[PDB]
């Protein structure tokens, strides 16, 4: 197909377009593109399946870019191979406003990158995700007598500053042990990022770590030049079909650079424009700023009609499975359509008041089983012990190396590398609805992963229990106090903290309705009522009003609560109502949510001129002025916990219905 | 000497107190105590240095639970051999109220827990911290040819839980690195350590990847009954002495239980009554509740004679090597106090606004350069970052095998372990004062460890650069939103931002007074003038007036901003002075040590009756109500960012003059 002479003319195409975009933007990072060039070239002209005129072509392998600061990698790949969102035009707008080629990988921006990146560590355990949507999917779906219509690899690019990140080894841990053969990691082990060499803070042996993983490793001595080697290693890493495999790739960070190759400089600033002279003529190039030679598109453009044929492979083989396997086919095109099937909802129970009262947590179960038959792509688990959590789908057994079509995934203590992973399975595009569960403290070991959740519109459903002091004993290392207003301001995570059965149906029906959206669901680990008037619907509208003393007539003061402390609230009404007070109580489930409805509707809950206003939840008070202004008052915590029985808590930190009635008073004399 | 029999003895004797105590509690973990038990025989009775009624002899052993949910363990320990912290009645409290005994250990409860832990994986951090403390002070002090007066080992006991948590491969990949030989980990090898999972989630081989790490590694095979085994273990671990040492010790989670044994049920909920009984007939215990055999007390009491003892030689040597070396005594002595050198805040530097401006970052590097010769203790470092960062102390050089006496650490891309390894460094109680540095977004990384800082009263210094859409081009993956609002949610833990060079110095004042308490400032990649009227002191306020249109007037009008942003709030006073309002502009670079003032004073600042109230900020609106109300406005910026130069940014996200000037007279009404 192809002499050495015009691979390496291809090489440097992909060098050249790197450097000369981040000349052009004054800002980026071109050593490690320079150096991965050779990769490049491998991965999307010889190995990588792939229709570059369709990002969306179920079968295609997937590609992260974990080392996501060389950006401008990834972006010359997809200009180079045809990829209708990184034309010339967008190539020559790195790193500006509304260009289509931000300084980080984005998923929401820029058909074709799968995941966003940029933060170290996150893009191999989404590649991991990725890794197990895939054999999760062909385990369910593949079929011994027919060609496979799940058949795809899983690749990704880290460098050293993902191996340090804990994250990583995380993720890594749990691909061996679930023997993730087709996930392939190619490390671009170059010595470098921000602080010199590596020789000052890491020169731990990255390869036996990942044989203790249960990796199986290969070593790339010369990823500058020695394409066959390469070629060779991928081969090698596709045959060991049982373990991930991880290629350590030895290149030079800035290859081609006769003055500032191996140096830190390279890393993250452009070459300038006497250094990039200088390249030019190291590398024999004579082509000028964004001008790449005919023949190299010739060669990288062969991705279009060779990705038009193996989608079309596909499609014959999806034919040939429909005509033996109907009812099966049937599934898989519904999953992977990523329709929500009909009346899933209705699978969701209501509760009564006169329903005993349950903790959230135990509701939390109760949705997950009403919903896991309803959604076929309901897949999830905890870092926990479901136990301690309630999270398990009792329609399905256990994720696990030779069980690929089982439904729960145990993550083990891995808090942070879960929600990464989840948002690899949602981000396949599939149709898979990861769900995953901790206590609601340890959101701090995983809070980048559920921002990247966020950021890239990945609709994981985080199912968090234990959410208060109303935990008791294990005491504040474990109790939450500030994680409701710290998710409350992070933008695009839904924060839902549901009180009562209905609120938890209610809950879940917008986590699932959220396919493009994060929910965060903090549980209670306590018992409360099911309170008259709350609803499924009120959960959509975020506050909903469930008391009135008199319809029709203007509160004189308005009680606002959530999750375990509604019930405070309710019954702080009651007395306030003995003494002639006409109150409202509002249910504030989410507040996102309740910030997407009309002026009209917020005004009808929280009237303007009634300025009388408390809040109560066991949580701090920061935020809520938002909702309680300068005149109004909050009943919680916001210090520390400590370490005792859950009643004597609420107690000796003064969340209490005597608080809230006190308060209420207070507020009443503004 | 003790016999075979007394020793396992003593070894029932901590299973039982841990056992009767959580079935008093309802609440709690007897099987790692159970697995531990000889562990902690040989720890207590034989290896360790320590002073049972000196919780605060500088030269002890260090000890810190990882496993914090085994505090039982640690609880019987401390008990048996001695310590006021932890009579019989504190057992019989645990997980109650204003006990000394909480459900997990706490170092600002109880005297003689070293550190809090709970959160799995932070206490295998936070002894690499205090194992690097050991090694720079002893590099610092110790002279060749007089006894050390720095000498001592760092113990930790581990689990599967630790192992799985990436923060604990993050500190322990730093300290083979480090070479930190006087490190000793014990792994409590239990499989069904539960989560995960038995031969469920966990199958990797952690010997090979501490290996891999740069540890020495040593097995003892039969943790139940190897008393000799263990101690053979430790002797070879300090004959190590250039790398740590991981011990993984196999033991039976539960040992003694004849029915729960080697199960989950005994990982996290009590024995209960009849399971009790099975393990006193099975262990062959007859001693009632809570009841310690005297011939026990009498081994594990011996602890007070051998720590007066050693606490006494450790004197004998300071007085040899104050006889010698009187003028590097003073210093140690002055250091290891813990109180700061008298003065040490006049070096910090003064601004006026014909200074040209700077970014705060680079404040920051003029206050860290200004502060490290006032400050013996100043030690530090950053996650792969000081030239985009600037948080090199130029006195000094970097730490590493073969000079730990250098003050820079190079943490590399770390962050959740440089913060817990700080807590570590703090918390060691010698005087070191710790900082570590990377991008603010990265917080999100390290935040358990930030919340332990300020839980744990440690008192390390966040300094944190590009704290918004002001870093420009990088994009959204890196620019803070939401990182103020939850930081200044987080108890005890100041999140200050300072606007100009007056504000950073005020910061950093309060960050180094402030040794009980986590500060972490948040600083600009972008210039910013110095303002007239911004102060030091103002930033111990918290928030201050800056400008007033005239002496004696009430405002109008009340800006409020911080950081970056004030600038935008001056220059919108100015416009709207111009018009014939009366503005007062108020800098909030510390939300926290506002709420600290009086309410006279709050009162000053924001009057009540003035409800016409803009804030500006270059992160969300959320808290900001807290000041401006329902009836103000802020200008800012509630969605995440974008992949532009920093200008355009500002410019297409409304972050502008105009957008105060018009905020303002909409809340003008």
């Amino acid at each position: 197909s192809i002499s050495r002479d015009e691979v390496e003319k291809c090489i440097n195409a992909i060098r050249f377009l790197a450097i000369d975009a981040i000349n052009k933007s004054k800002s980026g990072h071109p050593g490690m593109p320079m150096g991965c060039a050779p990769m490049g070239y491998v991965l999307w002209n010889e190995v990588m399946k792939y229709n570059p005129k369709n990002p969306d072509f179920f079968n295609r392998d997937r590609f992260v870019l974990s080392a996501g600061h060389g950006s401008m990698f990834q972006y010359s790949m997809m200009h180079l191979t045809g990829y209708d969102s990184v034309p010339l035009d967008q190539i020559k707008q790195f790193r500006q406003w509304n260009s289509l080629t931000p300084g980080h990988p984005e998923n929401f921006v820029t058909p074709g990158v799968e995941v966003t990146t940029g933060p170290l560590g996150q893009g191999i355990c989404n590649a991991v995700g990725l890794a197990v949507a895939e054999a999760h999917l062909a385990a369910r779906f593949n079929k011994p007598d027919v060609k496979p219509i799940v058949d795809h690899y899983t690749y990704c690019i880290l460098g050293d500053g993902c191996m340090m990140e804990g994250i990583s080894n995380e993720a890594c841990s749990l691909a061996g042990h679930w023997g993730l053969g087709k996930l392939i990691a190619l490390y671009d082990d170059n010595k470098i990022s921000i602080d010199g060499h590596t020789d000052i803070s890491f020169t731990e042996d990255v390869a036996k770590r990942y044989e203790a993983l249960g990796w199986h490793v290969i070593h790339v001595i010369n990823g500058n030049t020695d394409v066959d080697g390469l070629r060779a290693a991928i081969a090698q890493a596709k045959a060991v079909k049982d373990k991930p495999t991880l290629i350590k790739v030895s290149t030079l960070i800035g290859y081609g650079s006769p003055n500032k190759a191996d140096s830190h400089d390279v890393h993250g600033a452009p070459l300038g424009p006497d250094e990039t002279a200088a390249t030019r003529k190291n590398l024999n190039w004579p082509y000028g700023e964004f001008e790449v030679p005919q023949d190299v598109y010739d060669v990288f453009r062969g991705a279009i009609k060779r990705g038009a044929e193996e989608e079309a492979n596909w499609h014959k083989a999806c034919a040939e499975y429909k005509a033996k396997y109907p009812k099966e086919w049937a599934e898989f095109e519904a999953l992977t359509s990523c329709k929500l099937p009909e009346n899933w909802e209705a699978a969701l129970p209501h509760f009564k008041p006169e329903d005993k009262g349950l903790a959230t947590r135990q509701h939390s179960q109760t949705m997950i089983n009403a919903l896991a038959p309803a959604l076929p792509g309901l897949i999830g688990g905890s870092a926990d012990l479901a136990p301690s959590n309630l999270t398990l789908m009792k329609i399905s057994g256990d994720f696990q190396k030779g069980s690929y079509a089982e439904r729960n995934l145990r993550f083990g203590v891995r808090e942070h590398a879960m929600g990464a992973i989840c948002n690899g399975i949602a981000l396949h595009k599939s149709g898979l609805i990861p769900y995953c569960a901790t206590f609601y403290i340890f959101t701090d070991y995983m809070r980048n992963a559920m921002r990247m959740s966020a950021l890239s519109e990945a609709g994981v459903v985080y199912v968090m229990t234990h959410d208060s002091i109303g935990l008791g004993e294990d005491g504040p290392t474990h109790q939450p106090i500030e994680h409701l207003a710290s998710f409350r301001a992070m933008p695009d995570m839904l924060m839902i903290r549901p009180a009562g059965g209905n609120e938890t149906a209610g809950a879940y029906k917008v986590a699932i309705a959220n396919r493009k959206r994060p929910t965060t669901i903090a549980l209670s680990r306590q018992n409360m009522p099911n309170i008259p008037n709350c609803s499924v619907e009120g959960v959509a509208k975020g506050a909903y009003t469930i008391h009135d003393t008199k319809a029709g007539v203007k509160p004189d003061v308005i009680l606002m609560g959530t999750g375990s402390e509604l019930e405070l609230a309710t019954a702080a009404a009651g007395i306030l109502e003995k003494e002639g007070k006409n109150v409202r109580v509002v249910s504030f489930p989410c507040w996102e949510l309740f910030e997407e409805q009309s002026a009209e509707y917020k005004e009808s809950v929280l009237p303007s001129d009634v300025t009388a206003r408390v809040s109560v939840e066991a949580a701090t008070s920061f935020g809520w002025a938002k909702y309680i202004g300068l005149k109004g008052k909050h009943v919680g915590i916001d210090t520390f916990g400590a370490s005792a029985p859950a009643p004597t808590l609420y107690e000796k930190f003064g969340i209490t219905v005597n608080h809230v009635v006190e308060a209420a008073k207070a507020t009443l004399q503004h």
